[PDB]
């Protein structure tokens, strides 16, 4: 009936999106919805930091950082004088529901605020207000709230709208940084946020591959001083020529002692003598522009927030608005605010592996991969089989296969194998381009763009004599493929040519890696979160244009081939107002529908438009049909602009979801690969390790098969399908 | 003869470009070319931190931050002890022309190795070297320097390769926190390098639009706390949602003593209450990657010093590359070196007014211009004329126009002028969208991207009835345009209209905004720098995708109408291996040509290609044409991709270089406006205010027609074709 | 467009399942022959197929028709009449025209007269008479 919106504490990026994506579905469901100005304050105050909002009111926001209402920290809102004037000034307005975008405290200031909702019957005992209306307003204060944080603080939620992009943020200072660490061999000390909260620490460092790390969560227990100056030494005899080490703001020691960064340098310029610098990046961390995970993200839980606020009755309690498993829930407030102190309790009383465990198993999976990646056991320790392992590169390059190659590498090493590395996929394959590779070999490449080891599309098909030749002349034990579509279709066919070729009877497993995410197996690819952020980007300056012209239409094209994911995708985080894509016919109605609703668009103040076609998404409807179309529906109205991007939007460097997603699942895939040779062939043995909902699975290619459009190479049912409806409402 | 080049103290984005440009130019003379690793004391170690550099060393080194070949301080070369052994290692390559890239003392040191040699007289008199020899390679030590420094220190040069980089990172921090500080209302103290110097503080603060900034060179003068304050206050009271202070990391008072950024927060957190945080950037500002104008900056001077070094003779004395209005020129190094310590002198001694003047007259025109648009007289103090001037954006959108604008108002409403701000161009001229603006109407718009006022192209011939009764009615007195080739049009056009309309016979003056730079009158315009770094930035995300397969050509279309300014210094900066233009012809056989240089270029290492077309730059030879070609003819050795950038080259945020381009051009325009109307029509009243050279200039549009090229909108004569030879010579 | 579509779309549920579509090359700047074909080839995508086909220079022709052979010779063997005429009284508007057909019989009318019959922009004069004819395509189809 009507709904308040707030933004609370620490801001995030992505709090924008949020706050459009409650105002637009809010409106959409018919509800009217206010502003609510400087998070708890402007509620503490009332008056006129409550303000209805229009359509109009949250475009121009989404591309943003920080929140267009305000954020106050408010010590008013910690008293009942204080929530008593807050809850006085809802009533003013008849608002009581509630949705509040914040962190733990902000949640922990919203259910507090819920469970004293009876600071009402305080109210009629003054004259503040009328007897009858303690009834009618009563326990209806209806709340939902979806946690806006950089820290990942929040126990309930896999993920915080603004980490994604704060990481951004973190690994654009580590990268640039890393090219002034030549200008003598320069150790680096980077403090990062996360007062309470390792995770953006953990990730950064992962992502970075950082040579030392410091949790709150996770200590580093005693006589690390001097593990620590082992690494890096070692270091300078593997010749590496710098040092980057990652320090949460709240780092602790096993006696909840704090570690400082520059405590950190005063060990290393002592003990080592090593040129050192240390950089407290601080607020930056908070800044800039929302990643296309976080838009994307923010948007989602806006509109599952609206639903949850009309959905609510006065029995169900307060919950917050969550992505677990790339699936929205709601979860009840009162627990997770709970849990999230838990956690604080934990390593206040000295039980970190309890916080840790407390943290999700999300946390841990960082924590154990970094470790892993980052420590090598002397050869004297890694015994282990003789076999041999191969990792090769198929498919058109993606961001973050080189991350993943380094990680299998390691892993592999660490499991005590020894590691081949074929260059050039399958050309260099079936011409024996194969060398063994270590761990040094492989250092640098997390945040590697492209395909060091070499890729190419072509396919095993008509080298299976010469491919099964040099796994015979190399011993090869079992093969990792980190690829597009092009592995999948190379998995098939030497499943298929097992038969024939003994040599092709080893475990084979394979990761997905392609901007287009048309993969079947798996709900994500790597390289995808780069692409959807150059797309990102790119549509940001062309709005920027349209909107100094004014009356102006662009209709872009994107890539994916006919997988209509980096154009509905991108269409959501840019704010486009269409995304045509194959797995979704449209006629020229639909086509005449969109036209005659951007015609309307420019009666209002937003006289621009955005249109994204998918490359291969209809034979006949062309960029320049539609083109065509618009610019002459327009024709007393608006222009329009074709654009064809074309492959730049792969992007560069391999963003951070790309490089975590790219070491964490190849890590996983290569334990698949070592505990198979430990019980030492069948469909079992040859698979797709892929994300699918909630969790990694592995699965025997056999299974796909039924699950594939081979002859539009992208998979049946995609998931992200049932997001459709929103790029509608949320224009 | 034979060249060495090293690079010395702290390090410079640019300084590859500069290598590169050094070892290319050297060898294309015919000159052996020699690397000398770890600056300075890679010359002293000797043996192999001297290598001699073939082409393919100096490729992909361009687009990378630091120097790939080290910088040593180096202490041994202090002392002549350290210089003979120096000497020496360079005899024994038959090194005696030396380049050294570096600041005030790798140059300082050059300059005392040059003085010194003979040195080698000492060399004969032990064993070092034959006695013969000590004349064949005596005093023809040819020195020549370039300043590789981000902070402008060195007194010669007008730019520093590494300034226009640094700046970069700054804004890019800058920017990202503007979003914090909104959300919780918070002053932010950023610290930033400048030891003594405060040009990165002053062109910083001026680029962001900064509340206050303090320099070592202009301390704030007695009472400035009680000032300060009341501008920050003054600041809450217009509702601005934060304030951001820009601190020379040197920054000092009028008595030598620092004026530390934690002691500023101290006085706003005490005087005001204002929440406050302060970020120490740090070495990020000597990171990332280096700008278009670094690349291009230190590509031409990596030139001039090996002509510089081959026409020198035994007279010619040791000098610094550095360009001074656009034109390379060569500078005694004595006196150049001197100079700079005078400045530390003229500071130390609290003679302040006399190291600004020591500056040079840039530093003080930043100095001045900033002052007027960040400190407002009470209306009491600016009394004046009664003169409305009007602005207005023609043309297609221009990243900068925004920050133009702002100037334009502040200096106006400064003046004592009624500011009209016009919408739409020429089409809400004709239409009546005028309304009157203030100095708080154009806060915080130094850094947006577009057009707020609105650009169209659409000129007024037919609407001159309409548009002169604007005038009429809002008594309009001048008028201010920030526009391309439109505005040119548009001037020439009421220019011949005044003799039917009275309402045009007022000043009117234009100053030139386009991605495209093809505005008759100007070397430069508003929006170009912007879009050469997209072009930049987009070709790094391309090269740092496909990697281990390359035999790879990508053929990119840009901008400029036929005005070749992106596509060919796009072209130099992405260290292209062609870019076509519409100013100089090419046929078949110049096609076939690079066609057959690219083929034998996959014989070499570097198998990868870079081609850029101008969108105008021939009829049929279109950007298709040329990816068929190249496809084609390369059938055996190389594949292509085309790749159209389109409107993200308008920009998405203006680069600094656009952003203090259009605030500085644009009050010097108003400034030109008041003289005017104070001596209160002739051709001298309607004209282009442009950079010419060294300085800037008013050239009636009259005196302009004859250098126009009417039928393609680009000028006839055009400064940057001199630079042709460059792209061919260093691809 | 939509229209005839459905219209050709109903002419597929008769017996005469074919048809035939003519565009004048410049009757429209965003409509092109691609875009036509396009429209119609998706919409029948149930039911008919289409194909493209620009006919270009060959409408210049071979050998000229009978009506083209004797129209070129009468009517310049009449113009020829008013030259000689014209020279035997022996300038104004009156000797600078076009001969042409103009409904009943041929006329002579000054270039200035013309002006103003002309769209200039379009190279096409302002009244044609073939227009009135234009009810019948639909109707005879
Ligand atoms: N009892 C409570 N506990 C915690 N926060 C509360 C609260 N009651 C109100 N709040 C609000 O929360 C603000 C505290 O800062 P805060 O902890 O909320 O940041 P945040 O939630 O956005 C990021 P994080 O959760 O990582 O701290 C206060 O200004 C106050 O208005
Ligand atoms: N008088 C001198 N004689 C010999 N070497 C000298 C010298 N002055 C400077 N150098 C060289 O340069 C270094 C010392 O000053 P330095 O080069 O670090 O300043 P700089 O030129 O890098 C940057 P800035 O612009 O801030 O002064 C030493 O490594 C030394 O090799």
């Amino acid at each position: 009936s009507a709904i308040g919106v707030l933004t609370s504490g620490g801001d995030a990026q992505g709090m924008n999106a949020a706050v459009r994506a409650v105002v637009r579905m809010g409106i959409y469901v018919g509800a009217k919805v206010y502003f609510i100005y400087e998070g708890y304050q402007g509620m503490v105050d009332g008056g006129s930091n409550i303000a209805e909002a229009d359509w109009e009111s949250v475009s121009s926001i989404l591309q943003v950082g920080g929140t267009i209402i305000g954020s106050a920290r408010c010590q008013a809102f910690r008293t009942r004088e204080g929530r008593l004037k807050a809850a006085c000034n809802l009533l003013q307005r008849g608002i009581t529901n509630l949705c509040v975008i914040g962190g733990d405290g902000s949640l922990t200031g919203a259910n507090l605020f819920r469970k004293e909702w009876s600071g009402l019957l305080e109210e009629l005992a003054r004259n503040g207000q009328i007897d009858k209306e303690a009834v009618q307003k009563y326990a209806y204060l209806n709340v939902v709230g979806m946690v806006g944080s950089i820290d990942n603080d929040f126990c309930g939620t896999d993920m915080t709208i603004g980490t994604d992009s704060a990481l951004h943020r973190i690994i654009e200072v580590v990268d640039a940084i890393m090219t002034t660490a030549q200008s003598h061999q320069r150790t680096f000390v980077l403090e990062v946020m996360g007062r309470h909260c390792g995770y953006l620490a953990l990730v950064s460092a992962l992502a970075c591959g950082a040579d030392w790390v410091f949790l709150p969560e996770s200590p580093p227990e005693e006589g690390w001083e001097e593990q620590m100056c082992v690494k890096l030494s070692e270091n300078r005899a593997r010749k590496k020529r710098l040092n980057i080490i990652i320090v949460a703001e709240g780092a602790i020691d096993t006696q909840n002692k704090p570690i400082t960064s520059e405590k950190i340098k005063e060990l290393v310029v002592t003990q080592l003598g090593y040129d050192t610098r240390v950089t407290i990046l601080g607020h930056v961390q908070r800044g800039g522009t929302p990643s296309a995970f976080d838009r994307i993200l923010a948007s989602r839980m806006g509109v599952e927030a609206v639903i949850a606020l009309l959905e609510a009755t006065p029995d169900t309690p307060a919950c917050v608005v969550s992505l677990n498993g790339n699936h929205a829930v709601r979860l009840p407030l009162m627990e997770c605010v709970q849990m999230t102190q838990d956690v604080q309790k934990a390593m206040d009383e000295r039980r970190f592996q309890d916080a840790v465990r407390l943290r999700g198993r999300s946390f841990a999976g960082n924590l154990n991969t970094y470790k892993r990646l980052a420590i090598k056991l002397p050869d004297d320790q890694i015994p282990k089989t003789n076999c041999n392992v191969a990792v090769i590169n198929v498919g058109a390059p993606a961001a973050g296969m080189n991350a993943a190659v380094r990680s299998a590498v390691r892993v592999g090493i660490a499991d005590g194998h020894r590691m081949l590395a074929i260059y050039d996929g399958f050309d260099g394959f079936a011409k024996g381009q194969i060398k063994e590779i270590g761990w040094t070999d492989v250092g640098g490449w997390t945040g590697q763009g492209g395909s060091i080891l070499g890729t190419k599309r072509v396919l095993p098909g008509k080298y299976l004599e010469e491919i099964a030749t040099q796994m015979r002349t190399h011993s090869i034990n079992a093969l990792l493929i980190i690829g597009g579509f092009e592995a999948y279709l190379g998995l098939l066919e030497l499943s298929a040519a097992r038969e024939k070729h003994e040599e092709f009877c080893v475990p084979m497993v394979m990761v997905p890696a392609t901007v287009s995410n048309n993969v079947p197996g798996s709900d994500f690819s790597i390289g995808a979160d780069t692409a959807l952020n150059t797309i990102t980007d790119t549509c940001d300056r062309i709005k920027q244009s349209a909107s100094g012209t004014k009356r102006r239409v662009f209709i872009i094209e994107t890539m994916g081939g006919y997988c209509g994911y980096l154009a509905n995708m991108g269409g959501l985080a840019a704010g486009a107002d269409a995304a045509y894509i194959f797995e979704e016919p449209f006629d020229i109605r639909d086509l005449q529908s969109n036209v005659e609703h951007l015609t309307e668009k420019m009666k209002t103040t937003i006289q621009r438009g955005l249109v994204l076609r998918n490359e291969s998404c209809s034979e006949n409807y062309t960029t320049d049909f539609i083109y065509q179309l618009y610019s002459e529906e327009g024709k007393g109205v608006f222009d329009c602009r074709k654009n064809v991007l074309g492959h730049m939007q792969q992007g560069g460097a391999p963003s951070p979801f790309d490089r975590n997603f790219g070491t964490k699942i190849s890590a996983r895939a290569m334990e698949w690969i070592t505990a198979k040779l430990k019980e030492a062939t069948t469909d079992d043995s040859i698979c797709v390790l892929g994300i699918s909902k909630r969790n990694v699975i592995f699965q025997p290619v056999a299974e796909l098969k039924k699950q594939t459009d081979f002859e539009h190479r992208i998979p049946k049912e995609q998931w992200w399908l049932k997001l459709r409806p929103l790029m509608k409402i949320l224009a």
